[PDB]
């Protein structure tokens, strides 16, 4: 399954179409292996998928309250990841990757394939494939360090049972804790995970469960700027611009089961059910605001807790048939998601309502006392979605021309206990079509049209159309692409256009002498991507590429920002990761380097504030050997080697500092 | 004599008990070789004994007015090192290790073995073993660099003379000078040493003499904090928080002679005599005080000069005999120490009594003009100590059970030319017992009781018992331990409890309605130590360990701080040094790493101020080859490679910054 | 022609004496190859000639308005470089080295050999040798990075044509652009160069042409200090202490043609003609002035543009003959140089005459608005020089004793459109003599006397001798030296004394009771140099040395500064570059290090202000291999590894910051 280099896989899950090979997939897809994950010493999903992929962008801050990445220049919510194809299971805001055998990315929207994930983001789909027991018994201990003083370990054990090894058990345990690379920031993570499987003759069952904790002391929340004051030069990269006593914690627990049954080699049924819980707590700043070019910062304090219970299901049939010399491979499915949620919080903390005044350049800021965590209950809320989908792939001319057609019907309903406005389900129907031509056994050309869905907004009580709930809103993609597998090295070249609508109150459209709430907003992302992976010569691995992105606000409230560039995302990215192997005594030495170059990003939609591009370097070394015939691997990594200080745009606030120089060490031992 | 790896020796000097092997020593001991010293590029004793020993702690500042280390959580004064078993010879405050073939540490107090050293510290004994000429003629030149701009060299030459090579001459010369790694700090060091020996048939003589200079411009004195104001975040690690014009200089000259005479193979006499002089001069801050959380620093200035003339002697008899199936190995000795001293100084410098006001975060502090060095005479003082000791080691069962019993009488008298209060000698008797059992010839189990002595304090004129001089005060240790030599790798596991008394004026104990001066104070250090050294597999060296220490103030003035943790020392330490060798062309390449991790330390005895734990990394590379058949070694080291900024507690002031990232290069050539 | 190591050449151009080997040259000479240039990733000439040569000093600032270096402690103007032996062709202020096969240095003045270059500097002659097409067709692409975000590429292609490959074409293209290592400083460079040659039977023609751009945004201009205020501690090294909006741009275009004609093997004629244009523009600060010890900076603004059109020619004969057993090798030449120039500028910009007030330690300075570039015409000026020269080298004993004698007559005239005072040509005659003795074929001993010329000054209207124009002023050198070629490693040891006159109006020397304009000023530089290059052991390269310099102001106006040390230059330099090669897989791994240590430098001629010595470290790695038999080289370099912040003296202002830590990457591929 793994490609030359061991770092990328040759197939991925293309939503409900299932497992498809690189050259057979009319979408831009990549799948990273657990080997790559361990080689990066990746602590979250971002560190896996953003490192070498020029169609993915992160603001790159350390110890935020969530991960933050864009795919094809649109937000891709952490809420919207799948586990073994199923949504609503993964951790809410940050996921440590120890329990996954693959991390797969499908770029662009995919409503036909996947339906509408819970946060309705459209950038792309990240699918996390869990670990199951290999045939050979297995036990690996890894110890980890990260600067300044974060220590941890990870145990991974697998064994199969029964006379034909038809049962599997795979267990992962991980703990790490201590000060991180940012001043007064510490990071705690815990994971316990279970992967069980039964391989029957005509039937298969897979069970996965996990218990996870993510905790940051000195969480980074970021800061707001104005045009009046402007953006001052970034403090040094290890500065924390949020309260030192501020903290965030997320506890995530999840479990799922998949069953498959082969009726024949022309018909299979499958079902997947799962559930998860999230507990989020945050005590710290809601925002810092830079109020002077001398670096004065005004911070308001807030608290939030929320608890969410999630359930989800996906069941269907796959089959094959032939019509003359045309082979048909079809799938039909139904999906369900439900959550209930309680939110507690303060916008204004009693006794702590005055803003805390500091300066961004002060080495010893006074953040004041830490308020007790007592957020009062705010509201109960729910979300339900369901979908029914159908697709067929027609293969002509000895499978050299493959046409996929499908449609999905999607329903969604949200409720809130402080909403007096009407609450009603709404529905939309989303098609997709993809065409793939194998010009040779090494070269595929492909095109697709496909959509993404986002829950419709509700017009406020101040509108001509008060309380109107829009149907799910259609993001629309067209894509043309070329894929080349040279044998050990592979190239993708793809161009895309994706339009995403938005909704707003429009004063220019008067109905009963009132402003009308409309879905007339639009952002249009046009992009070219060239990317590559594998081994272009022996003992060398190379992964990366180049993208040009034009993210344009084509239609905005009152036309003010028509033709402007979208905030946050760069127009140009270039990324290269390279590894070089050489034999040294009784082992392999690998040297690694990464470069990550991006252009400037706008901070507001008026395009009157921006931050420059930056180029970041990383280096690593890896030594793999044996001690008394036990495999041993040593790994050292430095990220942001030049300790470049830069602003970039996080969620909810305008700016945050990128992560500083960070050292990571790990040693692993196979029992 | 040297253990596998070349870096540690298999025997050490156990006070007047003489040379004993690792498995035969009922104390926790380690001896480092000159090879280790050269490999660390150690510039002082601290860099030798603290690097991998988790029972030793230093605050780790660069360019202090002295070394500073604790052993088993108690101060071990630089004044209290021995040279070839004799006290009062070594440099007063800092010692560059070029002239030593071994640096030996015995952990815990050792009054029975060693008597009371001049400063009466009880943490451990550091014994410096000088170089003598090996049989083969020898000449090595080494050139040294340390960042930023310190250049130096060291010559080591030895030759033996006479027809049976019964005379030896060994000469060491060293100079280095230039800017160090701390801003505005420069370090000058000079050493000339002589080791002469004569090996007769029934007699031996050893002579050692040295002339040393230590000079620091921009000496670090450290800074004081209060509970009202608190401890601000450390400036960057290369900041100097003392006057840039401040300096310290110590000139040390010493010489000693040892003679041995064998009457038979059952009786030997020995005598050792030596003397030394110290000239200390300091012009700079007495203390910085942090007077605001913005980092305002108020620095008072002081000057000190003192001259001290020292004489030292140790003479006795050792013998063996048998009574039944019990072997006896006994010693009886007498020791003498005397110094005379003049002190000159200002507590208040005329024209410079106003503190200099700076801010600890200022890149451009104004330290004002440098006052002329004109300290006036303050007082003449003397210290005399003498002891008489007896010990016997009884061996049973083919030397598999060894019981040591001993006691020592200790006398001490101090005088001062400005003391109106009585001056009298005082005395104490200190016993010791140790038991060692060789379970196998690889495994020893041991236990000891032994004491340390400290000069008694004198009650002030304001007391109910005015002018009373206490006898030498007894620190008391109990220890249980286990040692294991696997062949090329060795373990020690030991547990200990050490109580140290203190004296104070007690307002709560009234006699004739006046406060009484009492010796009722107590600190109790309980510890577990696991440490190891050698080569656990081929081409690997590993040295380090783990300690837990509970240093508790069990009895304090008025009971205020009863149950508190002692200042300055961490409760937890983990240290690991590792080296890996590989063949590379015509030579051996060694890669090295060190980690040093400690937990938090309290800054006051009220335990209301503390500083966090910190982890420091070091890396090295070493290449040993030949050029035209002449051995050549290249050494490169980076210490504190993450350039971690941290506060820790020095002598006399509350806080000082740890040393920054420091680069060291050396090349050595054998003629 | 290249020495062991590939980095230095064995011959260089000794002015009109032509190509001479190392052991045949009675001057201190070195020639660096394009291989060395590529290995250093050199971006200007300074980075080639200053890195390892202890007789060369630069202040080392990043992004100045010109290069700045001294040779033997005297300014060597960038104006005064030669291209293939001809002056007035090279870029005016900064030269990127991509078009050169050699960079050659002759130390000390050389008027006999070279005449008077346009700026009349006397430190040394830098000669840049252009690239011509090798026999085998050639194409190399190189991509470059420099921190923070400067990217570039260089193409080098050559082919020969005709049946005997008697025509050659060699083309170089280079572009780089982006943010450099200094905050808010960007650097753009462009080069297109052409080297054409025809090799006939009796005759040869070489044509060279280039078009170059140098552009800096955030140009560093430096800052002035006073004795009243003093010199504060340097800000961090990547600080820009000139306006962020300030910029300099130079466009340089040049072309030259050389013809040679062999009349016989004993007589050759040659002629060279060339021209170049320079357009310089500068908009920014004229000076910052540090007006308080807290770091207050007062910056005045100015603008300058100048256009200069240059023409130059050199024609002559070389011949040999023998009379008895004495060989004669003679040369005779005539040289011409002319430039016309227009200057536009503001000393005071209308509407921007108020100084901009900042602080050198401010992370976020306000530099105010950028004034429109509108400098008005100031004056037209011209410079003409001509010379004729004759020299003979008399040799015997197979050239093992060589005596060189010569004379050159030099004429110069300057005009200016704002000079009312007389304008007249003036002349001087300058001799030279050198002696070389080959003690062996490995050892040469040599001595020389030779002069440098500088245009005479004109007495002001306030003098006794108003309007008098002095003749060309004679700098005078005497030198004694020793060269040793051991085979693969070479040494030079030389001692020199150079006196350089200056002129001033002297109130102490009255004629008709008026001050007299005199040439009574003198600076005298005495030096010892030990330097070396090549491979002392297999797989090692070593290049560097040590110099002591005594640069004394021996005679100054009024005698105030008599006996003081000259500004800007250190008295002591030590430089060492080392490379170590290891075979690994199918390629060579090279590791490199550089150290550069200098002593303190005076900032004023009163010698009441100075800045300390500093030591800088650099490290590098290089991997050279083949991919499908195509040569590939990877290079990584860090310069100023410790990121030392230091002041040094640039042109026109008192101080500027040295360049910060700078990372450089390049990859080259041969088609
Ligand atoms: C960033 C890795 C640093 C490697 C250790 C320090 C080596 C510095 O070498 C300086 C060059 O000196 C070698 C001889 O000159
Ligand atoms: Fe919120
Ligand atoms: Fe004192
Ligand atoms: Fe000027």
């Amino acid at each position: 399954d793994t490609y030359a280099g061991g770092q990328v896989a040759t197939s991925s899950n293309v939503g409900f179409l299932g497992s498809k090979k690189f050259l057979d997939t009319p979408f831009n897809t990549i799948s990273y292996t657990d080997k790559y994950i361990e080689d990066k010493q990746a602590k979250d999903i971002t560190e896996v998928i953003a490192a070498t992929d020029p169609s993915i962008y992160t603001n790159g801050a350390s110890g935020g309250w969530s991960e933050n990445y864009y795919i094809r220049g649109y937000a891709s919510s952490t809420n919207d990841m799948s586990m073994n194809g199923l949504f609503g299971i993964t951790p809410f805001y940050r996921t440590s990757p120890e329990m996954f055998g693959r991390v797969e990315v499908l770029k662009g929207p995919s409503a036909l394939l996947n339906g509408m994930p819970p946060a309705g983001s459209v950038g792309g789909t990240v699918n996390l494939v869990t670990k199951y027991a290999a045939d050979e018994p297995f036990a690996r201990l890894t110890t980890t360090y990260m600067s300044d003083a974060q220590f941890g370990g990870h145990v991974d054990v697998g064994r199969r049972f029964g006379e034909n090894k038809e049962f599997g058990v795979r267990i992962n345990g991980m703990y790490r804790d201590g000060d991180a690379a940012v001043n007064d920031q510490s990071k705690e993570s815990r994971l316990f995970s279970l992967g069980l499987d039964w391989q029957g003759e005509n039937a298969r069952v897979f069970v996965d469960a996990y218990d996870a904790l993510d905790h940051v002391d000195g969480v980074t929340r970021g800061v707001n700027v104005s045009t009046a004051v402007g953006i001052p030069k970034p403090p040094k990269a290890d500065t924390l611009l949020s309260p030192d006593w501020g903290s965030v914690e997320t506890k995530d627990k999840g479990a799922m089961i998949r069953g498959e049954y082969d009726f024949s080699d022309q018909l299979m049924a499958y079902a997947a059910y799962g559930q998860s819980t999230t507990e989020y707590k945050y005590n710290g700043a809601s925002a810092g605001t830079i109020t002077s070019s001398t670096g004065t910062l005004s911070s308001t304090l807030g608290q939030l807790a929320f608890d969410v219970d999630k359930k989800s299901a996906d069941a269907g049939f796959k089959g094959k048939f032939e019509t003359g010399s045309v082979k048909h491979q079809w799938v039909a499915n139904a999906t369900y998601y439900n959550h209930t949620q309680d939110d507690y919080g303060y916008r204004i903390i009693p006794g702590f309502s005055d803003p805390v005044i500091t300066n961004i350049y002060d080495p010893n800021p006074n953040w004041g006392p830490k308020p007790e965590f007592t957020p009062p209950f705010l509201f109960h809320s729910t979300l339900s979605t369901s979908s029914f989908g159908l697709a067929d792939t027609l293969s002509f001319a000895q499978d050299k021309v493959q046409l996929t057609l499908g449609l999905r019907h999607q329903t969604v309903k949200a409720t809130s206990s402080v909403n007096t406005l009407p609450e009603n389900a709404k529905s939309a129907t989303t098609p997709g079509v993809a065409l793939l031509i194998k010009a040779t056994d090494k070269i595929s050309v492909y095109a697709n049209y496909i959509e993404g869905l986002t829950k419709g907004d509700q017009a406020p009580a101040t509108a001509s159309n008060p309380g109107e709930i829009f149907p799910p809103q259609k993001t629309k993609q067209q894509e043309l692409g070329l894929k080349v597998d040279l044998g050990t090295f592979a190239h993708t070249l793809s161009a895309f256009e994706i339009t995403k609508p938005s909704s707003y109150l429009d004063p220019s459209k008067l109905v009963n002498n009132l402003p009308t709430f409309v879905s007339d907003g639009e952002q249009r992302n046009r992009g070219i991507e060239w990317s590559f992976f594998g081994s272009p010569i022996e003992h060398v691995r190379l992964m990366g590429g180049f993208t040009y992105l034009d993210p344009e606000l084509t239609k905005t409230k009152s036309g003010g920002n028509d033709g402007h560039t979208a905030v946050a995302v760069p127009k140009n990215q270039a990324k290269l990761g390279a590894e070089w192997d050489t034999q040294v005594a009784q082992g392999t030495l690998t040297l690694s380097g990464n470069i990550n170059a991006v252009s400037k990003q706008y901070i507001n939609a008026e395009n009157t504030l921006s931050v420059p591009g930056r180029t970041l370097l990383d280096v690593g070394a890896r030594y793999s050997t044996k001690v008394e015939d036990h495999p041993v691997t040593f790994r050292a990594n430095i990220y942001n080697l030049t300790n470049k200080a830069y602003w970039a745009q996080p969620q909810l606030t305008n700016l945050a500092l990128g992560a500083p120089r960070t050292y990571m060490l790990s040693v692993s031992y196979d029992f």
